């Protein structure tokens, strides 16, 4: 029901991004294992070569379905995700979240 | 009664923010003896490790108050300025600019 789409800016060079992206490797099954989560899937750009394609290195994106807000909201206090977030810290400059619904 | 919140962009890398940060250390005691500063500090973010906070590292964020748009004029054009203006030519991409009053 809820589509979240999160871009999370990583620091540049020095592998912060793959840290991450290792962070998420840990927390991926769980994560799709919590009640109400219909997919969690972090995403990176992929060169293609065309001209139409804009491509962030420093970002990830996650996309994600949660059957409610409540769902949502309850997978950011579970203990994998504080985990994830001390994890991230240092690698992590801000995160873009948008809760989308069919147009 | 004017509030000014200037950011500028530095070059990424090879000490360029320190650079600049260690220009403005030369100069905010002086600034801030200038007529209709009342207040005058170079800012950094500083890594909280919360998920609603956005960081910038290649930014210095002033925050600082002036009497009129006169004194701001005023201040552009003293020597310190100009002087801090020549030193970080080369480590500076931009600056951002809000003029500011009570809401
Ligand atoms: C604040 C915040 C932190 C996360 O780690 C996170 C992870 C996955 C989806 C959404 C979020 C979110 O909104
Ligand atoms: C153009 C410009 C240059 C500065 O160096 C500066 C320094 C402090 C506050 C404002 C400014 C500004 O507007």
């Amino acid at each position: 029901m809820l589509t979240v789409i999160a871009e999370i800016r990583t620091r540049p060079g020095q592998h912060h991004r793959q840290a991450v992206l290792d962070q998420f490797a840990k927390i991926v099954p769980t994560v799709l294992k919590e009640e109400g989560c219909h997919g969690y899937a972090p995403m990176v750009d992929c060169a293609a070569g065309v001209s139409f394609q804009s491509m962030a290195p420093d970002s990830i994106v996650m996309i994600e379905q949660w059957e409610s807000i409540a769902h949502l909201e309850a997978h950011l206090q579970t203990p994998h995700m504080k985990a994830y977030s001390e994890a991230v810290k240092g690698d992590v400059l801000e995160m873009n979240i948008r809760i989308l619904q069919p147009g």
